[PDB]
């Protein structure tokens, strides 16, 4: 029931962001939500190319690094690779088939495309600092710690994807597939979408920012300044990404779009809360793998942990959720220097 | 069966382009087929901003045009808008779930992204030549002439997406769904992918080139020069897209990547030929209508029909199909000034 070009002449200003008639014409002259058009413009305005960035000296710096420092740096980079590897394909595979307004459709495509540039930049960094990158890259999929810190991301997406397919193939209802009952409830798919988005908002808003803190730790010590310039560029982009997911989330909950979506946001509020808690906890646990051969004189599981509670509280509130952690001031405001 | 992050450690250098294990790590330090990385790099180097082109004088030119000419121009722009609407989303929805090598996955995403910049450029143009763009945009979907000329593009994509869903959900086999039998065959899914790629190759190969001729016809005459500059940037990107689809089809039929696929392509050859020919035909039928209420200055149904035969022959040969028409030299060599590729 999905079509790459729906044949009904529909007023795109009146479709819901999701689950409406699939987008036919891509026009940008009017928007139901101008915020998406604005993000597209900003993101295109920020277009940059990694290879332009000079990381020549980062090879020296890295080589000079104490092994536990190299381990920290690399582990962090491998996590970044994982997250942008997923974020490069996921929004397109999971969201495009559900979007019903053109401005959001293109935003998603621009957002996803920008994640591939991030992925390209890690390849640029890695090949410029190691001897065989296959070592770093081959250690992502099987790094239990990595998969432990990243656990659950591929899950929201894949389930959202599976249900959307059944919904497109069979339509709403209960069906019999190979002698088994399969229920396709649209309310339920909306709930899986709502949850995937919140999960992605956490990924964009917290998982990356935590990784930035490590990256910048080195920069403040005047090491790996190429990587840092890249990270700043990447960070500038993820900021747009999170602005987009917060908006989607907030608009859905305001009930101004699909009203059933606002009742759903309501029903699943504890689930939303729980996943962020779970995410924030996974990042803390990472601290214990990062600091295995030891920490640095500017970063340890403690500061890490505090920054994490710090940022999580900021994000959860941005999306109207209750704060799980004790309020505090930025445990590392120098980071705000690079952050911008 | 589709996963956004396959947990199996796999050698990405030995997966087939399609139908293997879904890509997990996005790395560009190595590739099975470097054409895809090369394509990504050139496309990134070609990045351009529509709004950066002055289209301010196109308004009076368009206003000054004769009605048969406004019609030809606008109709052509509507068709471009349609093709890029489809190509901005389809390669992503249709191919991403089936790609098993990273360079190809990222190319497809980069390719589709570039098509959205083309779409944004049409809004830039349209907003600058008409008082109310809705008049144009609200007529593409149901315009008889446009659905006719575009006929079948979406269907190839939609059927492939549908079978892919069934394949990922139920796996290969004969199954039941609501009292009816639903057979799922990888070989058939492989054939639908080949035909859909053949179809997109024709879209990139000929459907856009016919449209370029029309727009550049106005630029030769020094009219709608803002639109021309945009179309020229668009044509440069399309040339890369076409290189991509050609390499994908040639790698597929050759047997080097997927032997079964090679067998399948040989068996649907006539089918591939017919669809290519049917696309050429539609472009001709378009030009027939287009020029019936009056023909533009420098281009007419006839020269246009010859150009279609001329590119069609070149494009068909490039992916191993028999030439369907009479061998001739280019009928509008002036087009080359505009096609920088
Ligand atoms: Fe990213
Ligand atoms: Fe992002
Ligand atoms: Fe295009
Ligand atoms: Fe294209
Ligand atoms: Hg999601
Ligand atoms: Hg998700
Ligand atoms: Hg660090
Ligand atoms: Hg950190
Ligand atoms: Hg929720
Ligand atoms: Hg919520
Ligand atoms: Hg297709
Ligand atoms: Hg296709
Ligand atoms: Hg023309
Ligand atoms: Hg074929």
């Amino acid at each position: 029931a999905y079509t790459t070009f729906s044949q009904t002449k529909n007023d795109q200003l009146k479709e819901p962001m999701f689950f409406g008639q699939p987008v036919n014409v891509a026009r940008y002259d009017q928007q139901k939500y101008d915020i998406f058009e604005k993000l597209i413009e900003k993101q295109l305005s920020f277009f940059w190319r990694p290879e332009e960035v000079d990381v020549s000296r980062d090879r020296i710096d890295y080589q000079a690094l104490p092994e536990h420092e190299k381990h920290i740096f690399i582990s962090n980079l491998k996590y970044q690779t994982l997250l942008d590897s997923i974020q490069g394909r996921s929004p397109n595979v999971a969201l495009l088939p559900l979007i019903s307004i053109p401005e959001l459709e293109t935003w998603v495509e621009t957002w996803a495309f920008s994640e591939t540039i991030h992925s390209r930049s890690y390849t640029h960094i890695i090949r410029n600092i190691v001897n065989d990158p296959s070592v770093v890259f081959d250690d992502i999929v099987t790094n239990e710690q990595i998969q432990k810190r990243a656990e659950g991301i591929s899950s929201y997406y894949d389930e959202l994807i599976e249900m959307t397919s059944y919904w497109h193939l069979l339509g709403e209802g209960t069906h019999t597939v190979n002698g088994k009952t399969v229920t396709v409830s649209l309310r339920e798919l909306k709930k899986k979408l709502y949850l995937c988005l919140m999960s992605v908002n956490a990924l964009e808003a917290i998982r990356f920012y935590v990784s930035f803190a490590c990256s910048f730790a080195f920069a403040e010590r005047e090491l790996m300044e190429g990587n840092a310039k890249i990270i700043r560029l990447i960070a500038r982009d993820e900021a747009l990404h999170l602005t987009g997911t917060q908006h989607m989330l907030n608009l859905l909950r305001s009930g101004a779009d699909d009203p059933e979506m606002a009742e759903i946001a309501e029903e699943c509020k504890q689930e939303c809360y729980d996943l962020f808690v779970q995410a924030a906890q996974q990042e803390k646990d990472w601290a214990d793998y990062l600091f295995r051969d030891g920490s640095m004189i500017g970063l340890n599981k403690d500061i890490l942990c505090q920054y994490v509670e710090y940022i999580t509280n900021i994000r959860m509130q941005a999306v109207g959720l209750d704060l799980p952690f004790q309020t505090r001031s930025n445990p590392i405001p120098w980071i705000n220097t690079w952050l911008v």
